[PDB]
């Protein structure tokens, strides 16, 4: 019996631009290893082909779904299809997101809008349509994948990403309080500087910020998300797990 | 010599729907009392009439500007015109904002977009156009007026406001770090539950009002509820040279509310 | 293979005054279920009898030790003897602690001193003697069991406990940064209002109506139930395990949502 | 009318060893400039002489008191004498403190105990004896001078100081909640890496590189934040902190 045995987990941003342990891919793989049926969602189907192979070679259960989760009609259709095919959505992982460079002067206004939409509105829309399902079915768990950029300056200007990710963390807290009585838990993973395929489009420069003598990858995000999504976290809600090698604890 | 003597301060959301100490109005008056020339900005010109009267009764200097600070072309002109008329913009107070009720299910998606735009994009656009002025002139101070809704659930669902105000606090921190070398400081005031015209009008317009007022007061350890004057006094400290080494941080102005969860 | 297979875990405050899921007892049971050999430490054996019974009924491995972990000579001997018996100490759980009522006026100065000693100095001394073992052997994991009283006012005045638990959380962070290069991780669990034998017995043996107090405490928790030591233990298990290899200098709050609200 | 006009402010650690703006010297001077009568307290009486002359050259009101505020009997007498002479204690600034180097292995157990006593028990004892006075008189304001070492690793191991200062910050928050109904406010200043005489005596380049702003503050920065928090302009501010650190704690690059 896996730690998510029999659960249905909807994971956004489950594809990856290249080989390696991206957050979404690692979450899909780890959750399927623990017995969840994974609904793997991405705006590009081909980016999930490698994710599906990893899950299925290990005997896990995963279904790919094409969706633009910035579009509310598409999200509504995705959630309805998930309920139609799987009966329940027990777990939602809001993982879609990506940074764009620049502070308020350099960051173009259109890119600022895209950054808020991709990193924050997506999670809002997924919650809008998944929360009624979780309420009706007796409960559920939501895990937001945020970033240390939402709590610190970590090296680079990226003001839309920083603001959106801070908004994502706080949205998690206030949704947690509002829906706790319906047995819906909401928490965030706050990953730091990880070696993911998106990061690969210097590593010593990022490593110098990390007290631990290595750099994590999507598997580290996935293991924290696994705890928060599981019944072993039944009394954990409205909070975060920072996964950053100690970086945000220091300012030397 | 006042604590802001000779400074030019641009304050958004400086009007109110009615009489009383709104945050923007109180900031405009308090800053003018301390010798700043205030550029008072609002989307409604008449809503600043009372602000102008209070400033001038205090012997202060204020100029009203009609502007929709969600519109970048309008913001760019506002800043260029302020520099042309005043030479400098020493202080920017990002105060425009307003909440709308509802969590992710109840809050209409168009209202979510409006909430992010009004509470967060406005501050981004003001920073976009004021930061080059502050950099060129040798420095400046930015004060964001956020909310305890950005750090806690304080009683009501208002998810766009909560997310936007948390975004505003963090935007302040990252802009502070990026621009510190240019002598630009950025900090937030985090007001809790206050008596301001916009908050009190909404409550009066609507369940059991007596019970709501009591529940709100019960969240505050101090024996009273503050108002815009409290926000203004914290903003004054952060905008002043007495805070020359304070940047990237917040002052919570909430009567002790966020320190408790009993 | 359990999630702590082959690890040696030293857990302080592993006994309880009565039956039920105290934090230390639950940690000992859960860690042993995941394959750790548990060195279960408390002031007296009788409080650990039930802990040992539950560990062993679950097929786990546990050795009881008696120690006053406020006494550095005793701690030094406990660690040296543990290394002699087990070769290593892979995991340290600093769990001993207890609150005493009162703010700065009401709390006696002697009780303030005892509160800092019991809740904070114990963790400092365990780290003093365990860190060299972890450094020499190539790494380790430390989990401090703190309290929401270290981050919020949660209903009751207990200023020594609040200050000590905040100190414990921050000590964890600074030890994490200092020892990260030696592959030692340090994190805290921050439990909220739970059903543990110590908490429940104090409430039951105390001073207005008990049911009124229980309901007042539950009203602070957004979730529709109150957790127990098993919730603390599951968070500690994650933080002690290799699945948290990149997690250090931080906390997991286990409180049903309480500290996220101030309504 | 100064910002503390007519207030009585008891400031611990008001002495200073060496030239420059230490926190205690700067707090005493700034508060007296704003019209407070300052009760300047230190364990070394001579260390306050320059503080007194700076205040008095400006026409301000200050009285020195020799006291070891780790000793509760001495604190009790200090507070009673202050009420007898001044009628009220409106403001308490807990500024005594100092770090000692080392993490849990290196820091001697006796030094750990001294660190908790100096940085945390002192503030507890001052609150124990000042709070009843503030409650009886209708209110008051307490300002704790903590440190960024209570919220971050800032460069050096000093585990007793870090733990004690985190304890001081949280003690302030819980005392704020407990005593708010009595109109007593409690807040902390959280100073970062400052140029103080204490720092200069018992490097500046490494510290400066951690600070986003292009200079390093001193005790005057601590004093200005404490002045705000002690003043009636902060009437609705309680249970919180002002970090005075040039932006350092906002970054981890
Ligand atoms: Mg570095
Ligand atoms: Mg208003
Ligand atoms: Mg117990
Ligand atoms: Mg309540």
């Amino acid at each position: 019996a896996g730690r998510l045995q029999g659960k249905v987990a909807l994971v956004t941003g489950a594809g990856c631009i290249g080989p390696g342990w991206g957050n979404g891919r690692a979450i899909a793989v780890r959750f399927a290893e623990e017995g969840a049926h994974v609904i793997a969602v991405d705006r590009d189907l081909a980016s999930m082909d490698a994710t599906l192979e990893l899950v299925r070679a290990a005997g896990g259960s995963v279904t790919p779904c094409l969706c633009d989760v910035t579009d509310s009609a598409s999200v509504e259709r995705l959630v309805a299809d998930s309920v139609a095919r799987c009966g329940r959505v027990d777990i939602l992982v809001n993982n879609v997101g990506a940074p764009s460079p620049g502070g308020p002067v350099a960051l173009d206004e259109a890119q600022w809008a895209m950054q808020l939409e991709l990193n924050l509105t997506t999670a809002f829309l997924m919650c809008k349509y998944v929360l009624p399902v979780m309420e009706q079915q007796g409960g559920g768990a939501i895990v937001n994948i945020a970033s240390t950029s939402g709590i610190r300056w970590t090296g680079a200007a990226q003001v839309g990403y920083a603001a959106a990710k801070a908004g994502m963390i706080q949205m998690g807290r206030v949704v947690a309080v509002e829906y706790a009585a319906k047995n819906v838990r909401v928490n965030s993973v706050v990953p730091g500087l990880l070696h993911t395929p998106m990061v690969d489009t210097l590593l010593r420069k990022r490593q110098a910020r990390i007290p631990m003598p290595f750099m994590g990858d999507g598997r580290d995000t996935a293991n924290a998300a696994l705890f928060l999504a599981s019944d072993e976290a039944r009394f954990v809600t409205g909070t975060e797990i920072v996964v950053d090698g100690g970086m945000s604890a220091r300012c030397d």
